[PDB]
């Protein structure tokens, strides 16, 4: 609970807690639990928000998105998930929530848990809100979240700028009429489709029929509004802009940053930005536009102009009349100009590329199916019925090759990872890389070039060491791996657990694009509570009893 | 020679010859020959127009482009080509010149001739200018034209609008620092690169160093100017526009059309447009912008804003100050709104899709090299030392499978061709299809959609017959096959000969994307003069003697 967070002083929170507190090591002790129940159901012939009926969706509590989780910094969040799907298992991952010493609540099926079985299986997740800001949750059972198993998280806390009104969450997502499993199958042998539409806060107009509605955000004239923008897509990467208005970024993913004013923002799959918008213009209706850059390298939609309306209270109704100017093309790249409020510094002039710190991403066309993604020579394929944690609990170190284990034994040390984007392959695509259990530092990437140009870069220390930044670089949970290039990341090994690190494009992680960082496995075993172990075993027993009865095969990585 | 062609009456030409004359069957007898000599040399470490030195170019008469060929309607054009290259053969194709009953002058090596050998080989081409308008010529010896063996053709004649000043030719081309053979090799196993620059009428500024010059066109205030725009690229497809001005199309390729005013034009590789521009704006300097659409599906450049300067005579010098607005995205499609002055009419209701009128294009990834393009199951591969004409002249009908012969015996009849763009492949690209020996009618294509959307269409008579147009449809020599879709063309068998029909993206035809229409072969043999036969055999004898001594292999289709 806050005691001194006001519109003119958003920096403050409570005694000993403010915007400069190192939230990674210090958390308010509130004693409060916010609980939720997620009832997952399978709905056929569901009428979506743009008027088109979908074959099948999988919904939490009967809505397009699950409950908007809301709590205060230091609260505990507890969610009982009840799987009433017909065939699919499920596992809810809390994206952006680092699960400090709570790895078994990460929701990574095949890694930290077996899936919750259908026809009534249940599991209760319980995690501490040790970071404030805007995050989201979604199923990690193959590409199930593309069917509807997705929602938002708002953990309240201090901010790096004053503002008057918190508009709350604003999820933006691609929308397909085909079901997720259909699309996984299709993308195994075909380039992925454009989205049929892009929903903004749950709604959109159909570009063909005009059915549906624009999201409509009412701004209070003269007021400063915090808007929490998310990209909850399966594939599309968005540029966003508001006609005649700037946006001032105050957080990236769940990391507060120094205020940064911009005309447009790029959001990768899984990324979030908290912005402050001043309703300082003439009262009127203004378009909030979703647009695509990078010449389709990171998505497109069959709706040519997905948009929301921002309406000044007391202005006339109807639609905006100013179409605006197109934003700069972001070329499928997130900005590296954001600077966290609470700083980190690491050396970069000692980095040496080696097999054991390099992660070569490659598209392998030689097998079946056609599109298989490999990291360091292997496409990930996890065992839903024998998760990595089962090996840990049984003291078995014979991890299958397909689990793509990268064991990291270093204790609370900075570790450096060079990710290489198929620089020798026939073609390369941008990939939104996402790390569980940690924020990483973005130390640098290959030079910014047009995303579709097929220019390639291999890390060359004689030119590239000088291009790295270890002095409070961007810190977050998702960032772009440039088409044909490389990305250098660091994270500190402060959190024993098995942590996925994967491209967040659904089709690609389905197709194998992940590794699993096994961080300090010796320490992990000691820190698993009897309750967590017992419940892990309970759910695994039920899943293993269920699986033989499933009418459908597993067709992908499981992730 | 014209006798009544004036600025106020461009429709007139001479007695019995005007804009309405069927130029496909009636030609002025002028008795004039315009002759040229093309001396091809190989130049290492050549300074190009943007300040960058290229490893190797292949030039006609020591210049970036060969002679502008200029003649009148009904003149004869004669060109002696002398091949002073070190290793390569050569063969000059006159793109847009239909070569009516002069098939052996078409310059298609492996089809209508053997290549002219290096170290001083020579051959004289002679053709009747039976069409007026703007065309171009280029080597057809693999992708050699990408090294510099390229130039323009202007055959004067009447026009569909009055105008004051003929500004002449304005070729626009992609420009690569890498030589053509290196790019063929690269594109056999890799997606093609963006161009390093785009030259406009021979020049460009370097996007990195600022070296070079903008093309500078001086407009006479209040005057109507004809500008002859061409795309002489190896791969890039261009959108063009002039800030604050419209352009009125008066011809498409070599076909005069009813005046059509537009804000921007899409030019496929090998396409031409004659436009009339009125200098009716405020006297100033205006940008002529080259832009890319279709989400990089039909090319891009590492120069983000290639442009030329249009200067009003009497205005200040220096650079334009208005950046203007981006044109409509043409989505890699030429317009089907053009309507030829001299009409043609064919039935479309009666078309039935059959194997013998369908040309399925496919990318085959299963062989060596990776990218091989096949039409109706076969990647074309010509024999430079045994051209199709050699088979004709020796009465040999055992054409190799790889010559992709489509024999068309119909005498002077309309023939209908459905080209299908790999609708069941994993990934499809737009292709600029070009026919030798004829203009074709563009009867229809699959629905216009975003080029990178990967939406696929298979011809369906129940919906598509109604979407065809046989009432004076666009008529020209090059048009776009839509990504993932289909294109229906028609041509009349009025010209016996062996005629290539191929994608004009150099990398694609090199990789096999062509067929060879063998039109009325019996009539063809009857029509070959003893002079044409003796000279064909002469060059073949020389080429065949040369080839065993060549130090390099043939690594592609030969075309
Ligand atoms: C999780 O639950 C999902 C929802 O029930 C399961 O997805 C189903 O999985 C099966 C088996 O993989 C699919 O069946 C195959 O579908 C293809 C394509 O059929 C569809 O599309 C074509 C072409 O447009 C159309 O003609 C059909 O009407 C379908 O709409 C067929 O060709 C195959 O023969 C086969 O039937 C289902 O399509 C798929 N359903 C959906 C809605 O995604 C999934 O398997 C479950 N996962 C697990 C691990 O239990
Ligand atoms: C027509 O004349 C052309 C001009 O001489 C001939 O083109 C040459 O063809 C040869 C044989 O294929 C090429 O040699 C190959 O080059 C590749 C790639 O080398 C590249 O990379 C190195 C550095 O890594 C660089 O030094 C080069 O410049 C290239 O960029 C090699 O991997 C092969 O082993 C082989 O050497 C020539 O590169 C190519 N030259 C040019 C300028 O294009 C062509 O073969 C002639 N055609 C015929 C049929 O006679
Ligand atoms: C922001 O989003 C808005 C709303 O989607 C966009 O407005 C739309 O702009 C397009 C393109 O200019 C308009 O379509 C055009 O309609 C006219 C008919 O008047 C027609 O000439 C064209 O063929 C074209 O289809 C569309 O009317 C308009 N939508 C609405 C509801 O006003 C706007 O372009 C977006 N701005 C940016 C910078 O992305
Ligand atoms: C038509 O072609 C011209 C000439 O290439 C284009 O003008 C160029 O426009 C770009 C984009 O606005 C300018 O680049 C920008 O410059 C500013 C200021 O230096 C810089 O802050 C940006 O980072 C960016 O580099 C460029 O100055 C300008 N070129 C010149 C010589 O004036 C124009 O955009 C084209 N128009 C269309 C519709 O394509
Ligand atoms: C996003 O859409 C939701 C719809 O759920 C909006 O939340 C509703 O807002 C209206 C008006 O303020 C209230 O009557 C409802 O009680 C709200 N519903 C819920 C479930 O919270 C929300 O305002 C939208 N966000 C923005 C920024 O416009
Ligand atoms: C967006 O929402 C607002 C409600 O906040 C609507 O604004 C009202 O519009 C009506 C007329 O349409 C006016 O009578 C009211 O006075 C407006 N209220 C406020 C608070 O300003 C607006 O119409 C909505 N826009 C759309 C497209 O539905
Ligand atoms: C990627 O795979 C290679 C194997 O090809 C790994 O390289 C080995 O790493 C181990 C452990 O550090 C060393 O003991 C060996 O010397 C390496 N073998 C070779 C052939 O170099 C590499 O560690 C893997 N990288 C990651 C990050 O997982
Ligand atoms: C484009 O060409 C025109 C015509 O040569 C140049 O126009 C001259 O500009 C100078 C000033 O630089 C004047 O003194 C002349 O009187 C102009 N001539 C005419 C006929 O208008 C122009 O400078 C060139 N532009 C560029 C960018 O070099
Ligand atoms: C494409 O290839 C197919 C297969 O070789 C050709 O189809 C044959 O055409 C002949 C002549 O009409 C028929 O007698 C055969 O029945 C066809 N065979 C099959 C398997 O259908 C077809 O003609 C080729 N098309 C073109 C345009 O060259
Ligand atoms: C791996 O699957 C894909 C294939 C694509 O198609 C190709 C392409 O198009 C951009 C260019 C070159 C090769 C491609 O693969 C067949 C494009 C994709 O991007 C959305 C893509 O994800
Ligand atoms: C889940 O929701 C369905 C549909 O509303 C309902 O019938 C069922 O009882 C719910 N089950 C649980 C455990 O909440
Ligand atoms: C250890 O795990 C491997 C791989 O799953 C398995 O085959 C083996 O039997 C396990 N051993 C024990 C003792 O559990
Ligand atoms: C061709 O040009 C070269 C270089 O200019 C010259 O030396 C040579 O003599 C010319 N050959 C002929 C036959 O024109
Ligand atoms: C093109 O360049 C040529 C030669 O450099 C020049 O004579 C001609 O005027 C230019 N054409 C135009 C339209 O500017
Ligand atoms: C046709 O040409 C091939 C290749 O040169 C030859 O082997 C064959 O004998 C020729 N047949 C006839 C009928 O001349
Ligand atoms: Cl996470
Ligand atoms: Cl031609
Ligand atoms: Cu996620
Ligand atoms: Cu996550
Ligand atoms: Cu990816
Ligand atoms: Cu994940
Ligand atoms: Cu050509
Ligand atoms: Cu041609
Ligand atoms: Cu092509
Ligand atoms: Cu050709």
């Amino acid at each position: 609970e806050p005691t001194c967070n006001t519109p003119s002083n958003r920096a403050c929170w409570s005694d000993g807690f403010d915007i400069n507190t190192d939230y990674e090591v210090s958390t308010p002790d509130t004693g409060v639990t916010q609980s939720y129940v997620f009832n997952l159901t399978e709905v056929d012939n569901w009428m979506g928000p743009d008027g088109v009926v979908k074959e099948k969706v999988m919904l939490i509590n009967g809505n397009i998105m699950g409950p908007n989780i809301v709590a205060n910094w230091g609260d505990t969040v507890e969610v009982t998930v009840i799987n009433n799907l017909v065939t699919n298992g499920t596992s809810i991952h809390w994206h952006g929530i680092h699960q400090k010493d709570t790895n078994l609540h990460d929701g990574a099926n095949g890694v930290t848990e077996c899936p919750i079985p259908p026809k009534g299986g249940q599991r209760t997740y319980r995690w501490r809100a040790r970071q404030y800001g805007t995050s989201w949750y979604h199923s990690h059972f193959s590409a199930q979240y593309g069917n509807g198993v997705v929602g938002t998280i708002q953990i309240n806390g201090p901010a790096s700028l004053p503002y008057d009104i918190d508009l709350g969450v604003f999820p933006i997502t691609d929308y397909y009429y085909r079901a997720a499993d259909d699309l996984v199958h299709f993308t195994q042998n075909n380039a992925p489709p454009f989205s049929d539409n892009v929903l903004i806060n749950g709604t959109a107009v159909n570009p063909n029929t005009g059915e549906g509605q624009y999201a409509n955000v009412t701004l209070t004239p003269g007021k400063r509004h915090r808007l929490r923008i998310l990209n909850t897509s399966t594939e599309n990467h968005f540029q966003v802009s508001l006609v005649n208005h700037t946006m001032t970024v105050i957080a990236a993913d769940m990391v507060p940053v120094n205020a940064m004013t911009v005309d447009s923002l790029f959001l990768a799959v899984g990324q979030r930005y908290d912005v402050v918008i001043d309703a300082s213009r003439a009262p009127d209706n203004y378009w909030f536009n979703v647009t695509f850059g990078g010449q389709a390298a990171c998505g497109g939609s069959l709706n040519p102009h997905p948009a929301a309306i921002f309406h000044y209270a007391g202005a006339p109704g109807g639609l905006p009349t100013d179409e605006g100017t197109p934003p700069v093309d972001h070329q499928c790249l997130d900005t590296l100009d954001v600077r966290p409020v609470v700083p980190r510094s690491v050396p970069v002039n000692s980095f040496v590329k080696r097999p054991d710190n390099t992660l070569p991403v490659a598209l392998d066309l030689t097998g079946t199916p056609l599109f298989v993604w490999k990291v360091n020579g292997s496409d990930i394929n996890v065992d839903w019925g024998k998760p990595i944690i089962d090996y840990i609990l049984t003291g078995n170190t014979s991890y299958p090759v397909s689990d793509n284990i990268v064991q990291v034994d270093a204790v609370d040390q900075w570790t450096y990872w060079l990710i290489e984007n198929d620089p020798e392959g026939p073609f390369s695509l941008p990939h939104p890389m996402h790390l569980h259990g940690h924020d990483f530092l973005v130390l640098g990437r290959s030079p910014d070039v047009p995303a579709a140009s097929q220019q390639r870069f291999v890390f060359d220390p004689a030119v590239d060491l000088a291009r790295l930044n270890g002095d409070n670089p961007p810190r977050r949970d998702t960032t772009m791996l440039p088409a044909g290039g490389w990305l250098l990341l660091a994270f500190r090994t402060d959190n024993p657990g098995a942590w996925l690190f994967h491209c967040h494009i659904a089709w690609h992680v389905s197709g194998g694009l992940s590794v699993d960082f096994l961080e300090r496995p010796a320490d992990l075993r000691q820190r698993i509570s009897q309750e967590d172990e017992d419940d892990f075993n309970r759910v695994c027993d039920e899943w293993r009893a269920y699986w033989p009865t499933n009418p459908y095969p597993k067709i992908d990585s499981g992730l």
